[PDB]
DNA sequence: ATTATGACGCT
DNA sequence: AGCGTCAT
């Protein structure tokens, strides 16, 4: 009862762009926009690979990892444009840019984390308890909440045939049941949230031109889940009161961390489907068949609770560069190893030498990863050397002085080469 | 021939 | 240190 905890301490947003590589090309290329449209890397193997698509180009069915030369066949319009190709790789660089953008107007509203390219972590507890402070006992306007979803409503008894009329339906229920003169209401303080992350992607939007949904909620993985609910273009607040519901039907595999090798043992030890069937398990039971961490972490969260905190970081902690050789392509001398480990390596020291004037650090160790031909896994080696120099041709000799051993027997390389990987790890103040 | 590349856990 | 997992 009055000790139980029930994760409600904390205002947790999830802002992710949408279709993220294509508004940049859409940006810079007015011709590309509101089409059917993706993003491809390299031309020859099947049209090359698409890795985003536009919200048009999704209704013909068109997905991520599709080939351009079939997605082409379920829609014989769409529009493509092509990941940049330098030193004989494709480089994504005018990403990582555009993600700078975002996250620094992110910034100025509260300490992110930066959780991939096009998406991050707000903690927003304090930037509330403020907002909240000068307005005091003021109601809040259902016209401070434009693009707000709030999941779970409307329930119980014209319009609502449509989505925003649904849309508004709901939210009309959520502000006529707050408690708008407590301030230390859980439900008070995510829509005050709500409220912060409307004008955060107003901000995004004007400053850069891109889109993006989000989650509010008072957690990591129940903001990244509600952010997905409504998208694209508009942001979702789930409260602590939603999650029964929302639990019930909600496959295990959709929680952040549960999309693997352990959500799939959840689902087959257990014999459940759902997220919320797992409370009838009790903690020592899911500790032993999970172990201590994750016993516990889901005991909590199948709850709604999960306490992992929005780490300070807006940098990425490592910087890397890979590259995969697949099926006939595979490198089998040791002139090519080389000539493709320097490759990486040109491209590293670019990224380094600015990250070290932009960042004020160094990195100081280089990880040097390799796939062998047949080997199902992303690494089937991993070794390290010291980075002492901002030096391409040093890091590519390096790394070949680490790896060449692995080398069976020559001038020739065999079992061929199937990836090559060069990251820089371990960064310093400088 | 689903690529480039991130974070973090285990031992 | 080096491998495994999960993720966008
Ligand atoms: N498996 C992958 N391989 C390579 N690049 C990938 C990738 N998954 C994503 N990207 C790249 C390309 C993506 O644009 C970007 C962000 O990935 P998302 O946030 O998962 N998806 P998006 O923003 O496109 O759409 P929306 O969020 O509206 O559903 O990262
Ligand atoms: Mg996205
Ligand atoms: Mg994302």
């Amino acid at each position: 009862g009055p000790h139980m905890a029930t994760g409600q301490d904390r205002v947790v947003a999830l802002v992710d762009m949408d279709c993220f590589f294509v508004q940049v090309e859409q940006r810079q290329n007015p011709h590309l926009r509101n089409k059917p449209c993706a993003v491809v890397q390299y031309k020859s193997w099947k049209g090359g690979g698409i890795i985003a698509v536009s919200y048009e180009a999704r209704a013909f069915g068109v997905t991520r990892s599709m080939w351009a030369d079939d997605a082409k066949k379920l829609c014989p319009d769409l529009l493509l444009a092509q990941v940049r190709e330098s030193r004989g790789k494709a480089n994504l660089t005018k990403y990582r840019e555009a993600s700078v953008e975002v996250m620094e107007i992110m910034s100025r509203f509260a300490v992110i984390e930066r959780a991939s390219i096009d998406e991050a972590y707000v903690d927003l507890t304090s930037a509330v308890q403020e907002r909240l402070q000068k307005l005091q006992g003021q109601p809040i306007s259902a016209d401070l909440l434009p693009s707000t979803y709030i999941e779970g409503l409307p329930q119980g008894p014209e319009e609502t045939v449509q989505k925003e009329g649904m849309r508004k339906q709901g939210l009309f229920q959520w502000l006529d049941s707050l408690q708008i003169d407590n301030l230390t209401s859980p439900d008070l303080q995510l829509t005050v949230g709500a409220v912060i992350v409307e004008e955060m992607r107003a901000a995004i939007e004007r400053e850069t031109g891109f889109q993006c949904s989000a989650g509010i909620s008072h957690n990591k993985v129940l903001a990244k889940l509600a952010c997905g609910l409504n998208k694209p273009n508009r942001q979702t607040l789930v409260s602590h009161g939603s999650v029964p519901q929302l639990f019930s039907q909600m496959p295990i595999r959709k929680i952040r961390s549960l999309g693997g090798k352990l959500g799939a043992s959840v689902i087959e030890i257990l014999g459940i489907e759902y997220m919320g069937e797992l409370t009838q398990f009790t903690e020592s039971q899911l500790q032993s068949h999970f172990g201590e961490k994750n016993g516990s972490w889901l005991y909590a969260m199948c709850r709604g609770i999960e306490h992992d905190p929005v780490k300070p970081r807006q940098l990425p902690k490592t910087i890397g560069c890979s590259k995969n050789f697949p099926g006939k392509t595979a490198l089998a001398t040791r002139e090519q190893v080389q000539w493709w480990l320097l490759q990486l390596a040109q491209e590293l020291e670019e990224r380094l030498t600015k990250d070290r004037n932009d960042n004020d650090r160094v990195a100081t160790q280089l990880v040097v990863s390799i796939r062998v031909q047949g080997d199902k896994r992303l690494s089937s080696l991993r070794r390290c050397c010291a980075l002492t120099r901002y030096d391409a041709h040093k890091m590519s000799h390096d790394a070949f002085t680490v790896i060449k051993n692995c080398n069976t027997s020559g001038t020739e390389w065999s079992p061929p080469l199937t990836m090559l990987f060069l990251c820089a790890t371990k960064f310093s103040a400088s």
